[PDB]
């Protein structure tokens, strides 16, 4: 009865609710009621008990909580204060469940940067002022583990900037051994890496400088040391450095992830600074020296002949119940990424998945089953169904649990498992209204709808949503998957303006069977624009040829493939060849810009939000992974060839609107500053917009402002 | 016939020349020829010769020269490198003009700040790395005066940032005594003053950070010390601090200016930080104790009971031939600034000029003559003629040299007097094409035309310029002078969009009979826009009821007076009220914003280039002068009330265009960053533009862009 309105989108009127059980055992989870009460629901009995009242929570206005594995204590986390994507500080009030009171001995210090329970019992490890601390018991005086922490120079047990956003994707870098015997932790040195400096205008009379150690392409990188201390004899034995494989130590390198096996066995993944080689390292504990031994025989190489080791990140092993063998997804001989099963050497791995489709994530490995997500089903690469396979004996049996569960509503699934995988939740994201459901571990049968989104279902019932369709184009030897969003009563005999939404980042996939009533949904609903999104070269989950196509040649095929798609769309007949725009954020901004400046005639305008503008300016770990090194005898020539600044002249005849946040710690305002300056030097008009103090996300009312500004631009561009 | 173009204005096609004799005696001046030779002209004798060859200058590719008082040497300036507005860095070679080769040996150091000769002989004084050095013969080894010089921290003989822009308005802060027996310099200590920090993106991989000790409103000011040193025997006694007057030392104080009356007499001017009182001090070298003495009987208080002490700046004294008494422009008893002759006391002063107008500048005091510029001719505040009055003889005489020199073509004059005022040059700037002429000045007779501007006179023949008109409005006891620029073939009956150019800064004057082919000319010539510039309250040269009316109420009355004017312009009947814009720069961008957010629905749109947004962010010197202090006791409340941020809401339904250069060291980008931040927080769309690495001037290819971008805006706004 009525079209989406921009305020529907910016108020989240039609957001959906998800449900990920905060497991505490094989059969129990800790949700938070509408009453704000924190309830423990036992799945087997069906009984619900409330552990942690709204009141107790409110008394320290905690925004969050954490049960100790022994249920004796629960920490309440408050004064939440954000930093980067994942990191944040908080104050922590720990609470004694048995005595129903807060714990009084030696209060924890304020701003704590990370804190977690041990995996069993109720030991604490925390990070305060860049050092790791240990508590045997909630109310004890802390034991200092590291002493050399220093505000962005040296980090213990939390990453620095580059490792947070680009390697770990995690706010922490310490891992308890399975039963708490040991803590393993990373030490990052940022001391002589260059610094990104920018202004934050804040609220005072004087702006301040913000400085983050931030290794730009080719710049000097952080150095890592991984240590493990005995958690019961930390002073007696002291921290022991995990030995680094010779073929990793021989040049710059990275730690990529750590995975515990047993308490006496740890798996370390390294990545050579030239990131086409990954090493997996399995170390065992010696008792005679109380130290770690990593034998050559337990070093596993993973190479990429024609690209980079991994997908976006290296795959991590998930180990068998036996705690010797492991499973890992990587490229097979055909260039498709599949699950392999590894006992002794990696040269001997047995491939247990295969086909022109990819194993995307291994969720769980039990005694008999392995649960994983994949795009196999009906061979749409942008779907996620979750599958199980038998692991006891060759040929694995295969069951797609999700495929036909709700065939039409749900073709994009993630999974979350309870302990021992006694039960798991399935979360379907689309194409229909998302749904979270509870499933039996042994049988796969659903035992509870968790979140059905009845409100949304019903709120959407008066709203004439745009029609999404996902399809494919074969052009050369290259196939292009595309989502097309279309206005209600899309009369094909008429010519609609087209908007291309681009991202195109290496390892991305932007064409997905996901549900989202969003901005580009609204532009079709009310504004009469056709919207399209195109996955081509460098996009993932279709094998290595397509993935690694853009290696060292960034911002070439991405541009090419978008233009191709657009050409093919205008040729479909229903697209106003005179009203095509393109808009893109981050990597999207790069390609939005390179596309619009391609001397193609196709695009009449384009928008670039927080674009990279030259790989010189972006972080090493990301850039070098795809671009290699900006040296003269590596890849400097394409580093210089691939800026948007060089396209300076080709803006003269298109509307450009260029947007950026002045406090982007990830894609630096520098990027758009250089673009703007280049347009100025080439004497080219454009529209621009800064967001003071705002960062890469463009949060709060920025977002509001952002979309209102782009909407205006866009409505202008389509007269 | 043809209308003006943006190209015309941006190219400087219709720019004009000027002729200021570079005097070297009472009858000789040096000027650079068309084919770049430096030639000595004499007007007493009418002879010329090439004092410095064309190719000797190109031998070091210098761009400036400096002939010594004894004509034995000239300085040659190459490697000019701009710091701020007046400050710059250069290389100095000395040409032995007696021998016909360069001076070798004790070669001057690289990047020297400021350099100059004595007014007698050819002794050198220069500042290198913030420290004063002194030379006896141009080839002698330098004698260091100061030692405490530190980049960005201690400044000897040159100013810190705020003293340069806001106090002294000059690259230098050293002065020779008239015969060069002594040397006076300033010590500026910036140490404890907060730095302002901004990014400079440059061309390197990482931007760098620029810091400038910059005191914003109410912050820690620089401390000043002024010293005097014997030039002949500096080894003997060393540098001597000239006493600070008791009332001045009582609290915070600036050094306003220093003038030398004789070699044993010196004038110093001080400004109490609360700038309503200033103290003129005269000091004598006492022979016995070899230091300087300032009798408190020779302290002459100038205070204001209504506003700030002085004009824009405190006015300097011009001393009569007896080297004791002086002539100084200041507020008479009725509030109009006029010349006074102070013989011995302030109360004992005799008023020399009087009436409803202002003596703007004293140019020369002779044995029997005084030359001053004035507001007087036909009650027109917007033009300046030059007046000659007798002194020392009875039947007093007043002659206006220029009032009828060229009545219709020249009403805005300045003067350049040779030594002993033997000959003077007249430069007229409007309303017609500027022209520079040479005069006798015992007789005032015009001897010849130095710069006629026939190139410009002729090039403007193809061009239909707009009709300019400076009229005035009378409204509610307060009158407002204006200049209206009208389109060619202006139809009195038709209706025209109206653009207002606004500045409004206290002590300023925007309406002037000055020839200027500039942006607004183009917009009237081609675009059909009626333009108006209005001087209201806070505007100088019409006495103190006008000038001081803005004291402590900044932004209030100036906004109000553009509104009253616009309103009157509307009821003139040829202005389309639906199409009105206002635009400004610096202060002009402050009031344009405020006028646009006036909530009076008069302006459809407005542009603010590099606006001040809150007096909290601007330099102390300028700010406190007109605002007082931002404290509990003083004016805080109105610093608080008078920002643009506070008016964010009122922007909802106007078109705002906000422009600012990210390297603006004078009005910091923080100003525009905070307006932007406010508008977002209020959910108000607007247009913005930043200029990377550009300062307050927006010079270079940035100008093109800015002026192009703005006229796209107005054009669209006036669609
Ligand atoms: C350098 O100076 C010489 C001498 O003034 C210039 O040569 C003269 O050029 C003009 C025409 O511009 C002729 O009328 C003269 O006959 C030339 N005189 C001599 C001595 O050759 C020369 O043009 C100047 N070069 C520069 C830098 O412009
Ligand atoms: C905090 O938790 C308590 C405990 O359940 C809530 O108290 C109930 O509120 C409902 C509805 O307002 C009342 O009808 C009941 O009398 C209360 N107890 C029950 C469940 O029967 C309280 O509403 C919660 N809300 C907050 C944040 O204060
Ligand atoms: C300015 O510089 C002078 C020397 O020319 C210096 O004495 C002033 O204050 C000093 O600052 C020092 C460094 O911060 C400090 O250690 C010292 O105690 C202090 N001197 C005095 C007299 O106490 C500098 N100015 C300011 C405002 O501090
Ligand atoms: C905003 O969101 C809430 C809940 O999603 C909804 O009830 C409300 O009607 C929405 N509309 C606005 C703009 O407030
Ligand atoms: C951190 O790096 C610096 C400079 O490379 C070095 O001197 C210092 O010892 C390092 N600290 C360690 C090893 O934790
Ligand atoms: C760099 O720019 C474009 C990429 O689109 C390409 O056509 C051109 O040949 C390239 N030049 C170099 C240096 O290889
Ligand atoms: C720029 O200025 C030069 C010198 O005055 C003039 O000859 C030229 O015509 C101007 N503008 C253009 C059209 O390039
Ligand atoms: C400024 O000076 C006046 C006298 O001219 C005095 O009344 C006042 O105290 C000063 N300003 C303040 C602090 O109000
Ligand atoms: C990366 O390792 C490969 C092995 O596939 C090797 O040939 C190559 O020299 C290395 N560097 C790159 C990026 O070429």
């Amino acid at each position: 009865m009525r079209a989406l309105t921009l305020k529907d989108i910016l108020n989240g009127t039609f957001s959906y609710k998800t449900f990920f059980p905060n497991w505490i055992s094989g059969q129990e989870y800790l949700h938070q009621s509408a009453d704000n009460n924190i309830v423990l629901y036992n799945i087997e009995t069906g009984q619900s008990y409330t552990i942690l009242s709204n009141r107790t929570m409110k008394s320290v206005n905690a925004s969050n909580y954490g049960l100790s594995p022994d249920r004796q204590f629960v920490y309440l986390e408050s004064d939440y204060s954000k930093l980067w994507r994942y990191s944040y500080t908080a104050t922590y009030y720990i609470y004694d469940l048995s005595n129903g009171e807060f714990v009084r001995g030696n209060e924890l210090p304020r701003p704590i940067q990370y804190l977690c329970w041990s995996p069993v019992g109720s030991k604490l490890a925390y990070v305060y002022q860049n050092n790791i601390y240990l508590k045997q018991r909630p109310g004890d005086p802390p034991f200092q583990i590291t002493f050399n922490g220093r505000e962005n120079k040296i980090f213990n047990g939390i990453p620095d900037w580059v490792y947070e956003e680009e390697m770990l994707a995690t706010k922490y870098a310490l891992w308890w051994s399975p039963n708490g015997k040991f803590l393993a932790y990373a030490e990052f040195n940022d001391t002589d890496i260059p610094v990104i400096a920018y202004s934050y205008y804040g609220d005072e009379q004087y702006p301040r400088t913000i400085n983050i150690p931030y290794p730009k392409a080719g710049a000097k990188n952080p150095v890592v040391r991984i240590f493990i201390i005995d958690t019961t004899y930390p002073a007696y034995v002291g921290p022991q450095e995990v030995p680094v494989p010779a073929m990793i130590a021989s040049s710059d390198y990275y730690f990529s992830w750590l995975t515990w096996v047993t308490d006496e066995r740890v798996c370390l993944q390294w990545l050579k600074r030239v990131q086409n080689v990954s090493v997996l390292s399995i170390c065992d504990f010696r008792e005679d020296w109380q130290t770690w031994d990593c034998p050559k025989t337990q070093e596993h190489i993973e190479e990429s002949r024609t690209g980079w080791a991994g997908g976006f990140f290296v795959s991590t092993p998930v180990f068998s119940y036996d705690a010797i063998s492991y499973y890992k997804i990587f490229s097979d001989k055909d260039g498709y990424k599949h699950i392999h099963y590894i006992k002794d050497t990696v040269e001997n791995a047995i491939q247990i998945t295969s086909g022109k489709w990819e194993a995307i994530n291994i969720f769980r490995v039990t005694q008999d089953s392995l649960f994983y997500s994949s795009n196999e089903f009906e061979e749409y690469p942008g779907r996620r169904n979750i599958y199980r396979i038998s692991i006891g004996s060759y040929p694995p049996s295969k069951k797609c649990v999700t495929c036909h569960l709700r065939k039409e509503r749900c073709q994009y699934y993630t999974a979350s498992f309870s302990d021992y995988a006694k039960y798991y939740a399935l979360v379907c994201y689309g194409p229909g209204i998302p749904i979270s459901t509870l499933h039996d571990g042994r049988t796969d049968q659903e035992i509870k709808i968790l979140e059905e989104n009845k409100e949304l279902e019903n709120a959407l019932k008066n709203i004439q949503l745009p029609k999404e369709e996902i399809k494919k184009l074969e052009v050369d030897e290259i196939t292009l998957w595309y989502k097309m969003i279309l206005p209600p009563q899309f009369d094909r005999s008429k010519k609609y303006p087209l908007l291309i939404q681009v991202y195109g980042g290496p390892c991305s996939q932007s064409v997905r069977s996901v549900f989202a009533v969003n901005w580009i949904s609204y532009l079709a609903s009310k504004e009469g624009m056709v919207i399209a999104l195109v996955d081509g070269r460098g996009t993932a989950f279709q094998g290595d040829k397509l993935l690694y196509a853009v290696y060292r040649k960034l911002g070439v095929y991405e541009v090419e493939d978008q233009i191709t798609a657009v050409r093919k769309f205008i040729e479909m007949g229903f697209i106003d060849e005179k009203r095509i725009a393109i808009w893109g954020w981050s990597y999207g901004g790069y390609v939005s810009s390179l596309a619009l400046a391609s001397g193609t005639g196709l695009f009449k305008c384009g928008i670039a939000v927080a674009p990279v503008s030259s790989w010189e300016y972006y972080a090493s770990v990301y850039t070098e992974r795809f671009m290699g090194l900006p040296t003269k005898d590596d890849n400097l020539e394409h580093y210089k060839n691939s800026t948007v600044m060089a396209r300076a002249e080709y803006f003269r005849n298109v509307d450009y609107l260029l947007i950026h946040g002045t406090a982007d710690d990830n894609v630096h305002f520098q990027n758009s500053a250089q673009i703007a300056k280049a347009l100025v030097n080439a004497q080219v008009d454009f529209q621009a917009m800064w967001y003071s103090d705002q960062n890469h996300g463009l949060s709060g009312l920025s977002t509001n402002h952002l979309y209102t500004h782009m909407t205006h631009f866009l409505k202008q561009c389509f007269s």
